[PDB]
């Protein structure tokens, strides 16, 4: 049924640090399987965004709060999307590049799923590696 | 206390789905009575949107990625907002009705809360059905 | 490891009601010492937000939708950001303030880590109090 408990971990990431990579690291270092960010608030100077349908990033540098950051991620792989809004109150979004950079923080709750494993596996309909659900067993 | 422990369900929706109709037959499957989406990520081709005080629904046809996708859910009804962002960062949001289109995938984690059960009754306030949170017992 | 298993509570905000000042009535009541807003729908006639790099609040009243709404909160402060749309689809964000009231209902689910504890210490590489998590015990 695809279903499961769930463990949350709370974090909050440090000025200049890169959201990607830390957390990776975090991944990493709970071996976590099938996880998603339960949660988020923050800022970011740089932003790194490839908007829908686009195959080339977007990169931006300024003052940026994080409205939304969500999906799901797993040791080798993650699907995350961003929308961010500036000192006007304008926002942007897309789906989330490495090359994020942490203002002032980044507070996060992700939560894992004990019972599950995801991977990406290919998908014929799409054409594309597509998150796939599996039991951890 | 209106607390309860959480049970999570991780899913992926496929291009040309509905996904209204499928969060419904989720729904049924599992026979959820108080959920809500815990985390979303994905794209849409066509999208389905009721702008704050509107009564009529917007139409949209495109290349979006779903931003978020937040709201309840169960067994006899659902309240759910949807924001999405094109091929230039532009976002648009409101109140997500029946018409989105999954383009590539969508992928979701909804958490049902065993000791509870929504349902929408009549406000006096409001004036709507609002959602009434009871023990499931 | 900043792990935790996670309780859930669902509630409903009236007509009128201010945003901050329920969450924290909410907070107070069940004394919760690591919490986030894991869900939210809903719609606002006031809104007071606090833009990217702003040291001012900006204070909006029309009829908006609630998007996302994201962040921590405890029994003595909460990180909080907020994103609206209004009856055009045209969205706007930043970190919430105090004064934001509901129009015709607030949908929540909020999560609440009994293992961990957060609080706001002082953080010598931001300058402001950061999010600092540690064990309940």
């Amino acid at each position: 049924h695809n279903a499961s408990t769930a463990r949350f971990y709370a974090l909050r990431l440090l000025p200049g640090q890169e959201v990607f990579s830390q957390l990776h690291a975090f991944v990493q270092q709970n071996q976590l399987r099938a996880a998603w960010i339960a949660g988020c608030t923050g800022s970011l100077t740089d932003v790194a965004l490839r908007y829908a349908g686009q195959e080339a990033t977007t990169s931006l540098t300024g003052t940026f709060e994080v409205i939304s950051l969500n999906g799901t991620l797993e040791l080798t792989g993650e699907h995350l999307h961003l929308a961010v809004s500036d000192p006007y109150g304008v926002m942007l979004g897309g789906h989330m590049m490495p090359g994020c950079t942490v203002r002032t923080t980044l507070e996060l709750v992700i939560g894992e799923l004990p019972a599950l494993t995801f991977s990406r596996q290919p998908c014929a309909i799409s054409g594309y590696d597509e998150l796939h659900i599996s039991s951890r067993l």
